[PDB]
C-alpha cells in the first residue's frame, strides 16, 4: 500500500460543502483563474449598473447599449471622462451614482485585501525549507538515534523555527480493534526544548531511541518488514514578515538506513563559515550494532564489571 | 438543566460598555447591516461637506441643494466631471477641497479595513472543522478511554491543529463553597505532545481514564446519574492563509455511550485511501466491562499470579 | 514605596531612540494629532509638487502660486477637473505626473496600512477584560489558595484565553546582592494546563498555596507586613478576529483578603444561565484558619490517626 | 575561529532559489531600490498599454507617441482629464479600457500591499530591544548562575516577552562523529515558566548552573580555555500592534565574566521608579568561588555537620 504523506509535504488521502470559506477557495488558485474572476467580477457589475442607466433612460452624450456602459465604467472606477456627465433632471439618476460609487468601493476592497493575502500567503516562503531526503539510525554517545537533516535554502530569512515528527503505522488493540493510521509523537526535543530549532545551518534532528521509542524493538533486521511512516512538520517564522509557515515532509520505511551517518556540510573558509548545500542529502556508512535498542541496553545492562 | 455549550459551539450564557471596539461591533455584523452603514456614512459627508459648499456660495455650475452633493460627491470619489470646477475667486473653498480629499481617504481606509477583515475572519474557515456527534467510553489496550472523533472536512486546509477538553460540573468544596461550573482540563496529549494533531483523515482523539481522569469512578451504571459536561475545542491553522481558528463542540452526559467503539471511515480504493465521511458520526457497541476505571484497575492488580 | 503595576494595567516606572519605529509611534497617537500628521503629509507634498510645476513654468490655465496647488493637488488625488491639463510642448511636465502619480499611491499606502492598525490594534478588544478588585486567600478542599476573578464583559468574543501571574518582591541573596523587583511566576494552572482558560463565565482563577509556592510561609498576620505585588496577566484571542490581546492588573499586598471568598456571580433563570454581572467584583468572608499553609500542612501530616 | 552570531543578531554562515517569495525579497530591500523598482513597474505597464491605444491607432486628440502615454497613464491613474476622451467607432478600444481598468487595480494591490508590510515589519520595532554587553557567572543563593541582562529602550511598548539561550559548541560523539555547532537549549525558565518574562524594567536573565547544566564542569581557570559561545533569543509582542518580533545577540566565551555581578539599574525618584539606563552594561566583581558548579555541589554536600 502506498504512502500518506508525500515527500513535498501532499497528502495521498482523498475527502460543494467548502463554500463556506469561499475567500480560502479564492487565494488557492492558480492567477490565471483569479484574475479571470476579477475581469469577470467587474464586467458583471458594469454590465448591471449600465443596465440601470439604460432603465433611467440626467443623461449626457449617450446613445445606444455601448454607451452606458463607458460612463458605468467611467463612474465606477470615478474616470468620469466629460463627455458623458450628470445632469439634475432627474432624482433617479443622482442616488443610483452614491450607491453605485459606494458598491463600487465594496469590489475593490474584496480584491485588494484578495490580492494581500495572494501574495503574502507564506507557502511561497516555505518552499525554500527542506528536509534530507532519507532518515538514518546510527549510535550516538553510547544512544541509538533516528536522524533527519533539516535546513532552510535561504540565509536571509527565517532562522526561529520548530520541529516536530509523527508516526504513523497501523495497529490492533488487545480488544482487537484496528487503527489503520494510528500515530504517535516521535520524540525530537519536546521535553527539554530542543525542538525549538535555530536554524544557523542546516541541522541534524536527532531523535534518541529509548523505551519510550516506538522504534524501541525494531532492530537492523526487523526495519525491511516493518511497516511505518514518519511524518515531520516544520514551523518557523519568516524574519522579515511576522507570519509564519509550516513544511512538511515523510519518511517511508525505505527511506530509513541503518548504520549510516550525515556528511557535514559545514566547513572553514579563509576564516569563515561556508555551507556546502550539495552533501545537504548525502550520507555514509559507519560501524553500527545491528540490534534493536532494547536488546543493546540489556547488552550494556549486564556489562558493569 | 440545560447545556452550556451547544454542538455547534455558541454557548448559552447571558452577559453599551462594548462600544470599546466598534471595529468587533462591525466585523460581527451581517452584510446587509454593514452595506448600509457604510451607504450611511458615506452620505452624511456627502451631506455635511455639501452644506459647506453652500455655506461658501471657486464655484462653477452650481444652482440649489442638489447641484452642491453631485460635487462634493464628485470631489470626495474625486470624480471631477468638469461640469462643476474650481475658481480661485474665494480663499476657504481652495482650503475646503484639501481637508475634504484628506478625509475622504480616511473613511475609505476604515472601509478597507474594515472589509478585509471580514472577509479574512476565519470564523468561516473553520465551519469545515467537524466534530463527532457523541463520544463514547470503551476498552483500548487494557485501559477504559473515552474518545471523540474530529476531522475537517476539506483536504486542501488546516492539516495542523490542536485539541483541548474541559470537564464542566458543578463542585461543592469540603469547607461548603460551592462552584457551579467548575471546569478541569481533561488530558488529551498534552504531556507527550499528543494534543498537536496532524488532520491527514479524521482522528479519534483518545482520553485515557486513570487515577487522574475526572471520570476515573464513573462506572456504566453511574454515568447517567453524573451532571457532566464536556466542552472540546480545536485550535488550528489554514494553510492557504496564515491566520488561525477556533472551533468548539460539546458534549453531555446522555451523548456519552459507554462500551462503543467508532466506525472505521478510512478504506483503501484501487491502490489508494479514501476517507468515508459517511461512516464519520457513526458508532457501534463491544464487549466492554461495566466497571468504573478505578475498580478495573483494582481487579487487574490483584490477578498477578 | 508606591505600586509597579496599576490596576489598569500601565507601569509606573520611566524610562529619541525610538525613532527605529515611528510606524508604532504613529499608531499609539490619539487621533486629533494622527489627522493632524495626515492633513500636513499630504500639504507638504501638494506644496513640494506645485512648486515643481511652477519650476516647470505643458501648463493650462495657470496664473500665480495657488494655480499650481489646484493642479498638483487634482494630479494627486487625480482629480483633474479638465480646466488644468497638459500639453506635449516641454519634455519634463511629462513625466514628473508620473513620478508624482507613483509617489503619490506610496503616501496613500503608508496611511491605509496606516489606518488599518489603527483600527484593528486590539488594545480596545482587552478593555471589556477584567479582574476582581481584590484577591482572596481561603481554604479550598483542605488546600489554603490565592484566587482572583477573571472575566470579558462582552458575550460574543474571546472565550479562549490563558492566565498567568508574577510575584514582584524585593530579594536579598545570601551573598547580599539586592534585588529590588525580583520576579517569580506564580502557578496558576501551567503544569496541568488549567491556565487555559475557557470564559463561559466568570472565573475565579487559584493558586493552590503549597511548598512551591512564595506564598507557603505566609501566615494572616504576616501578610499586612509583607512588601509584595502580584501581577496578573491575560492573553486571549477575539474570535471574530485573529488577533491576540493582552490585559494586566495588579493586586498589592493590601488588596489580598485573607479569609475571604467571591461571591457567585452565576445564577438559574426561567432555565437558562444568566451573570450577575454586579457581584463581580463582591467577596465575603468565612472560617479560615489564621495560619500560614507550611504549618497547617505540617498540623495536618501529624493528624493520622 | 571566529563567532557565530554577532552581537547584533546576524549571523556568520554564508548558503536564484529564493525567486520562490519574490515578495519577501521585495519587502528586506532598502526603499532607494523599492521605490525605483515600482517606479519601474507602473512605466513598463504604461509603455506595454500606450503601445496598444498606438496599436488601435475611439481616440480623441492624439499624435505621435508621447501623445498616447498621458492617455494610458491618466486611464491607469484614472484621471482622464477630458483632452483625450474615448469615441464609440472601434470595438477593440472600448474593451482595452476595461482589461487595462481591472489589471491597473491588480498593480495597486501588489503595492499597498506590499508598503503595508514594509512599514508594518517589526524588525524595526525590535531594534529598541536590548540584551547585556556580556553575560556574568556567579554565585546567588548558594548556585552559581550565568546571567545576561535583557530590556527594552521604550517603555510604551513589548512588555510580554520570552527568552531563550542556545549553547554553540563542537562535539565528538564516542563513535567518533563530529559536530562542528552542536547545540544545546539553555535552561532559563522553561521548566518553571520563568521564562516568561514581564519587562517592566530590563531583568537580570538567569541560568542556574546544576547538574543538567553544560556549564557543570568548568570553573573559573577552564573557561578561558573553553570554545563556547550562547546565542540569545528574544520574542516578544508589540502591546500597540498585534505582531511578535525576535531580537538576538551572542556570547562568545571571553565575554563570560566570571565572578561579577550587574550594577542595578532601578533606583527610587521623588516617591517613583526610575530606571538608569546609563548602568545597563555595567558589572562589578565579588568574591566568588573560582570551583566549577559540580566541585562546588560535591564539597556543599559533604559539609553536613
Ligand atoms: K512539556
Ligand atoms: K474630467
Ligand atoms: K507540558
Ligand atoms: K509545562
Ligand atoms: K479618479
Ligand atoms: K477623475
Ligand atoms: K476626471
Ligand atoms: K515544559
Amino acid at each position: 500500500i502506498q504512502r500518506y504523506v508525500r515527500k513535498d509535504g501532499k497528502c495521498n488521502v482523498h475527502h460543494y460543502r467548502y463554500l463556506t470559506d469561499i475567500f480560502t477557495t479564492l487565494v488557492d488558485l492558480k492567477w490565471r483563474f483569479n484574475l479571470l474572476i476579477f475581469v469577470m467580477v467587474y464586467t458583471v457589475t458594469w454590465l448591471f449598473f449600465g443596465m440601470i442607466w439604460w432603465l433611467i433612460a440626467c443623461v449626457t452624450n449617450l446613445n445606444g447599449f455601448v454607451s452606458a456602459f463607458l460612463f458605468s465604467i467611467e463612474t465606477e472606477t470615478t474616470i468620469g471622462y466629460g463627455y458623458r456627465v450628470i445632469t439634475d433632471k432627474c432624482p433617479e439618476g443622482i442616488i443610483l451614482l452614491l450607491i453605485q460609487s459606494v458598491l463600487g468601493s465594496i469590489v475593490n476592497a474584496f480584491m485588494v485585501g484578495c490580492m494581500f493575502v495572494k501574495i503574502s500567503q507564506p507557502k511561497k516562503a516555505a518552499e525554500t525549507l527542506v528536509f534530507s531526503t532519507h532518515a538514518v539510525i546510527s549510535m550516538r554517545d553510547g544512544k541509538l538515534c533516528l536522524m533527519f537533516r533539516v535546513g532552510d535554502l535561504r540565509n536571509s530569512h527565517i532562522v526561529e523555527a520548530s520541529i516536530r515528527a509523527k508516526l504513523i503505522k497501523s495497529k490492533q488493540t488487545s480488544e482487537g480493534e484496528f487503527i489503520p493510521l494510528n500515530q504517535t509523537d516521535i520524540n525530537v526535543g519536546y521535553y527539554t526544548g530542543d525542538d525549538r530549532l535555530f536554524l544557523v545551518s542546516p541541522l541534524i534532528i536527532s531523535h534518541e531511541i529509548n523505551q519510550q521509542s516506538p522504534f524501541w524493538e525494531i532492530s537492523k533486521a526487523q526495519l525491511p518488514k516493518e511497516e511505518l511512516e514518519i511524518v515531520v512538520i516544520l514551523e518557523g517564522m519568516v524574519e522579515a514578515t511576522g507570519m509564519t509557515c509550516q513544511a512538511r515532509s515523510s519518511y517511508i520505511t525505505s527511506e530509513i538506513l541503518w548504520g549510516y551517518r550525515f556528511t557535514p556540510v559545514l566547513t572553514l573558509e579563509d576564516g569563515f563559515y561556508e555551507v556546502d548545500y550539495n552533501s545537504f542529502h548525502e550520507t555514509y556508512e559507519t560501524s553500527t550494532p545491528s540490534l534493536s535498542a532494547k536488546e543493546l541496553a540489556e547488552l550494556a545492562n549486564r556489562a558493569e564489571s
